[PDB]
């Protein structure tokens, strides 16, 4: 881990060193041949461990620097566990290893669907959380990123000409204002039609979800939150889709005053999606809305990602919960994160029904190793 | 090269960007010294809360007194890369002088000075002249009123001429009988100490959207201002004023190409003239919030701000409009800071004053074409202070070393050397004629 931690692999600098090293390391520890696959994006490290087991599992990870947590240790911890089970011959599950708005990546998976078949899949991993209790996230919100651009002429005009032209700042401001109401509810027609109610189990988890409001509010730094009750906060943070403005720039915004009609304006939007919303469908709904709103400019989109919620009752989740309790001594389980990851690629392109994202202090790493071990042993028998 | 041209070049080589303050004090001192040299009277650097004012009186015991206003400060020159010649080289090429400030407003300032000199040298000056050169015109003349209010008796005059006006696209001299008023405003929202991961969006208000919603309430889609009471003080045009607008000569296609916008709101020339000269505005100069630049960064920004300028027409009071705006922002649930500056009054004066008449007739004699007379400029100038605070009703903006070709407020600003000489000439004829009418 220290050797893996020391090597840097950022801008695309010094990456091949870790890729070849990792390709060299998976073999030494597990004894199985490790493949390094070229791609339009960045190369992918792939390895397969077959114990002729009933169930097959997919493991997913991604490969100041003196080393004295972005998979800086989560990757190594899971590896030594499988190594520890291989030596004892107690391993009873097939394991495929895949090491990586995520615009690319999907291209690799689509051309290797048969190779990557598995009953369940485990994502990059989950941290220890503020409480120190093991945190298990059962999914992610989807994503749609959009940029809107208005360009009404070749140059800014002196503002004295304002009576003669349209101003793109006010135009784009008005467009943006039609997207949501005062309380943040999205006004795009059909936006909520695909949002499904929560299951009873999903509702139970949100109720059980323990957030300290005062600590959350303090850590955010905003003068005021829309909600004060912890139940309400959990519900909104994890269940509500959004239409958020990440950016808006137009005209002169430096010190003093330069009086003009700008010729160009743009704004960046991100939509957090929940099941069963489709980013491509939402994108179309947005375009229809913009047209009715008189939008006269350019639309650019990227980072289309699908939302995911994997049943807590599924054997892979049961295995993750019961194993954590044994090693950590209660695990905080949530139906999905507020954020977004390419979990949806493994559910809808590989058709892998059950996906979980769980399992730096030195004591945390060793725990992650044991937590991995206990899961790999309990999953086959569940 | 005669003294008229040489001195102008010398003047133009001195930077005097009021926005940064670069060269302001040197220029004011040179100008003071130059006034004394050329006219042989005492000139004074007078202090203000900001950049200094150059003042001088040329008394010839005449019955009439003229107050002449100009400004020695110039616009910034960034980006320097777009300039073919250094902004302050005052390079001569193609019988033109290339420098920031050539048109707005040093050429016109210096022409007038040399006209006065010529008349003095011939004992032909029959009007007392008071000179008032400020250094903050390009930054809204912030500290000019305070100076004027303490020197009202000293600045007494029967008439006033403002910074002046260049030749129109057809090359005809322009006579301008007023200005639109002005109110700069900055709105700021700050909801937290730092940007948040947009994944938190359901928990908080977003300042970008809130501010976008606020500015959206200010105007309808056509640009009409929705602030309650905004138009109440706006008075109808006089018959003469309506007449002048009808005569205002606009090449619509040449104008459209000059501006460079894909579309204009109007196609008829009279409608453009009306909108440009008669409509008050609520314009957004800027809106900044959250992440800008290449690629995607996902956040809830904690801060958003916008900059607005309101162009005003008679009888709107900028201080009143500010109050109306504030009442409006209350109702719209505005929750942030409001900062204002550059309060300027709109102005319109009579075409029938002798100073205007003297200006029309002199322009006609010197340029040999029909002067174009408009009731006010689309832009702003501190004419309001002279008319309302000093009580000088007879005010006009005319005489100009520059023209349509001049690229004022733009790179490669320049004036034709021949236009500089005609400007001196226009001023001479104006000064000979004003006292006899
Ligand atoms: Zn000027």
């Amino acid at each position: 881990l220290i050797e893996f931690l020391k090597k840097p692999s950022i801008t695309g600098e010094g990456i091949d060193e870790t890729a070849n090293y990792l390709k060299e390391t998976v073999e030494k520890l597990l004894g199985v041949k490790a493949n390094l696959e070229k791609t339009k994006g960045h190369p992918v490290v792939y390895a397969e461990i077959n114990v002729n087991a009933k169930k097959t599992l997919l493991i997913y990870n991604h490969y100041p620097f003196s080393a004295t947590s972005d998979n800086k240790g989560t990757l190594m911890a899971r590896l030594f566990a499988i190594k520890h089970l291989l030596d004892k011959n107690e391993l009873n599950v097939n394991v495929k290893l895949l090491y990586e708005g995520s615009v690319n990546l999907e291209d690799y998976i689509e051309k290797n669907t048969n190779k990557l078949k598995a009953d369940s899949v485990i994502m990059e991993g989950a941290g220890l959380d503020p409480k120190g209790r093991p945190q298990i996230v059962l999914g992610v919100k989807g994503l749609l990123y959009v940029e809107l651009v208005l360009d009404y002429g070749t140059k800014d005009l002196h503002s004295s000409n304002a009576p003669l032209v349209r101003n793109p700042c006010i135009d784009l401001a008005k467009i943006i204002s039609t997207l949501v109401d005062m309380g943040g509810r999205v006004l795009i027609e059909g936006f909520y039609d695909d949002v499904r109610e929560l299951t009873e189990e999903e509702r139970e988890l949100i109720k059980k979800y323990d957030i300290d409001v005062e600590e959350l509010k303090k850590a955010l730094g905003f003068k005021e939150l829309k909600y004060n009750e912890k139940e309400k906060i959990a519900e909104a943070l994890l269940t509500y889709p959004t239409c958020n403005v990440d950016g808006f720039e137009c005209g002169y915004t430096g010190k003093g005053s330069k009086t003009i009609v700008p010729h160009r304006a743009f704004a960046k939007l991100d939509f957090r999606l929940v099941p069963n919303q489709d980013p491509y469908k939402v994108f179309e709904l947005l375009k229809k809305h913009l047209q009715k709103a008189g939008f006269n400019g350019e639309i650019l989109a990227h980072g289309f990602e699908y939302p995911v919620r994997t049943s807590v009752n599924s054997t892979v989740v049961k295995a993750m919960i019961e194993s954590a309790k044994k090693v950590y001594g209660e695990p905080q389980v949530i139906p999905n994160s507020a954020g977004t990851q390419p979990m949806g690629l493994f559910v809808y392109k590989l058709g892998i029904r059950d996906a979980v994202s769980a399992i730096i202090k030195i004591d945390d790493y060793y725990k992650a190793i044991k937590h991995t071990e206990e899961f790999l042993k309990l999953y086959p028998i569940l």
